[PDB]
């Protein structure tokens, strides 16, 4: 139900993501710094579920560079019985 968007025209490293993510969900300092900490927050009922995460303006190469993130989010969706929706642009 809550829709959040990540515009990759403004994200260039995974580090940029973690910060934009924390900023978007009002999370503290470094509650999310790497993949494992991102995964915990997705697993520990911390987010405003049900929600949808939209990855936008992500092209070929960038999709590939951020593949770990895309993998993590498809799995969170698989694990959160659709309470979390993840979509990459087109």
């Amino acid at each position: 139900m809550n829709i959040y968007t990540f515009d990759f025209d403004e994200i260039e490293s995974q580090e940029d993501f973690y910060r934009d993510f924390s900023q978007t969900f009002g999370l503290a300092k470094d509650k999310v710094r790497d993949l494992d900490s991102l995964w915990d927050v997705l697993m520990n009922d911390v987010l405003p579920l049900p929600l949808e995460i939209e990855f936008v303006h992500l092209g070929e190469k960038t999709r590939r560079r951020f593949g770990a993130l895309i993998l993590l989010f498809d799995e969170a969706e698989e694990e959160l019985e659709g309470h979390l929706r993840f979509n990459v642009r087109h």
